[PDB]
């Protein structure tokens, strides 16, 4: 839709904040901080495919919009994850252990936007076209 097509990694604030809050430990904070990802979105019938790509880690998700799903996080967390649209807005939340992050990704202009949220943490990470 809006969100279809290959994304790259063009600006990013606090992400080591937001891993960090996470727990996640130095070498993969480190792995994770000045990747540029690629993100790749596409979609077919009910099922939405997000793909990350990077030198040194790649995930995919692939979901139904409401309907809760397992994910293995590029952290190695075990969480069930729900992705809703509202307003236009992509919204994630995943859950584990009692906590909860929210990962928000929207279209503004040329740019899509993603918001990760964790405790007071407040990241933002924007991708252009490739
Ligand atoms: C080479 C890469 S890319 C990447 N994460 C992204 O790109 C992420 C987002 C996005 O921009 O889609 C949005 C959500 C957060 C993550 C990681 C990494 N995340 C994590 C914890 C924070 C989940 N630990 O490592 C690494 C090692």
């Amino acid at each position: 839709d809006a969100f279809v097509g290959t994304w790259k990694l063009v600006s990013s604030e606090n992400f080591d904040d937001y891993m960090k809050e996470l727990g996640v430990g130095f070498a993969t904070r480190k792995m994770g901080g000045m990747a540029k990802p690629n993100c790749i979105i596409s979609v077919n019938g009910d099922v939405i495919t997000i793909k990350t790509e990077s030198t040194l880690k790649n995930t995919e998700i692939s979901f139904i919009l409401g309907q809760e799903f397992d994910e293995v996080t590029a952290d190695d967390r075990k969480v069930k994850s729900t992705i809703t649209l509202d307003g236009g807005v992509l919204v994630q939340v995943q859950k584990w252990d009692g906590k909860s992050t929210t990962i928000k990704r929207k279209r503004e202009d040329d740019k899509l936007v993603v918001e990760c949220v964790m405790k007071g943490v407040t990241c933002t990470r924007v991708y252009e076209r490739a």
